[PDB]
């Protein structure tokens, strides 16, 4: 089992918020990520989130997938995992403005599809993926994370695939709502900045990309990166389900735009 | 579960021999090292071997553990981790001589017992602690592997075996404090950048001997800036009479002492 009995985890300092919970920094054989519902009483439904996530994090073993360690029920609710130094690619990309060079950037690409490819031939649907839930470790390894809003067959608006942000359909998420995650993520590696820049209003945003009014300006990606990078983009940001790749495919075709650089 | 289906794993090149078994690169969701049972029927002693190995494996998630990703029985009883681009503790300071500093020797020395710490906890002996099984991923960051001998509570790599092993008298000669032993070894590696009794070329004797207690690691080898209190650490660690060895939660503490001084 992975209960860690109560009293072992170490809650250190506050890192910010997940799925449902607050993440700390913690000691538990070393150091950790710890993710805590802060609720005396947890409601049935808060409860059922944590055995989901973790049932979910229980399937999970891969270099970029962080690694669960083990959870706790008692005092409170609690996810742990390995701990990363660094930063999210969020905070790398948007926040402290990290230059990498081109091939780094490819790296942290084919990474990021390395877990997902994961992922999907475990019939795991992240739900979720953003470069907030991507977490790169020494500057090197690519792990992601925060699977509370994953599930086994938001406010993350930008990663929204038009199926999903339109909610008009039956759970209009689908391995594709990644790919179309995932195609966002590549958009912000290779453009070091946020989809819709130009945009102030999330509702406009929201509604646009949802009827296909607006798409991700493809002519912004760094003139270092390869066309067959900016073609892999477009198959995964195309507004129609169907005609996106699965993972499979993009680690192939990535792995391709390496062997070239 | 954790069984991988038929046909999923691609091996690649052979990359060495493991404990039972033979390590090959491959290819499983990614680059991976696979250790395969190179045999076309496998005997029952094989067969145990590999369900208990693949019963300790399940039961390891740490960063300074090799991570287990899952297990095949056909084409071959197999054990598939994740894939650790550098190479072993032994290889860099036996083979390329590699020079690391000592605030990177303690580093390296904190994970291992970060990952010995997380097993014992789990009631795992390692059995075969040695530079052999801890791999350099990237360079950073230790993983501890090859859990064939490894066992959990209720070879022929003879330097890092506590004297008590060596006699067989004893029952259950293993025991955490054997890997404190081993772990000993392992810090005179780092410390010395050497094998211990590098001067003996004959394996027979040096059994013998640290079987009697006649022999024992040189410690005025340790490099003259490796601090006293990582040698004396060595030392209890490397401690003749089993029990008089420190634990692993001990042992962590220390070297997290030695490192806030340095
Ligand atoms: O983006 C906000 C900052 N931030 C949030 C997390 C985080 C998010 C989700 C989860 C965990 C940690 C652990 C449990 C979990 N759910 O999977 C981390 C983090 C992750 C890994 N290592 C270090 C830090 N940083
Ligand atoms: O010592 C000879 C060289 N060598 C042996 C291994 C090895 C040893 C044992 C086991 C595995 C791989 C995989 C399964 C296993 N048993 O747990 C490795 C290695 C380990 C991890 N990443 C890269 C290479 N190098
Ligand atoms: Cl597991
Ligand atoms: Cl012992």
């Amino acid at each position: 089992d992975w209960e860690i009995p109560d009293g072992q985890i170490t809650v250190g300092q506050r890192i910010g918020s997940g799925s449902f919970g607050t993440v700390y920094k913690g000691k538990w054989h070393g150091d950790v990520a710890v993710k805590m519902l802060n609720v005396t009483a947890p409601t049935p439904q808060q409860l059922q989130a944590f055995k989901n996530e973790v049932g979910v994090l229980r399937k999970t073993r891969h270099v970029n997938i962080l690694l669960f360690m083990g959870y706790s029920t008692k005092p409170q609710l609690a996810i742990v995992t390995q701990w990363c130094e660094g930063s999210s690619l969020y905070h790398h990309l948007h926040i402290i403005e990290t230059k990498f060079e081109m091939i780094k950037l490819i790296d942290i690409a084919r990474q990021t599809a390395q877990g997902m490819d994961y992922l999907h031939a475990k019939s795991i649907i992240h739900r979720d993926l953003k470069s907030n839930n991507i977490f790169l470790h020494e500057d090197l390894t690519v792990k992601i994370g925060d699977f509370g809003l994953a599930t086994v067959k938001s406010g993350s608006i930008l990663w929204m695939a038009p199926e999903v942000i339109r909610m008009q359909d039956k759970n209009p998420y689908s391995f594709q709502s990644d790919v179309y995650a995932f195609g966002i993520v590549l958009y912000e590696l290779m453009t070091g900045q946020l989809p819709y820049s130009n945009i102030n209003n999330r509702d406009q945003i929201i509604f646009m990309v949802g009827r296909g009014y607006l798409s991700p300006d493809l002519s912004k990606v760094r003139s270092n990166c390869p066309k067959a990078m900016k073609r892999l983009m477009a198959e995964c940001l195309k507004k129609k389900r169907d005609e996106r790749p699965l993972f499979p495919q993009i680690l192939a075709s990535i792995e391709l735009l390496a062997r070239s650089l």
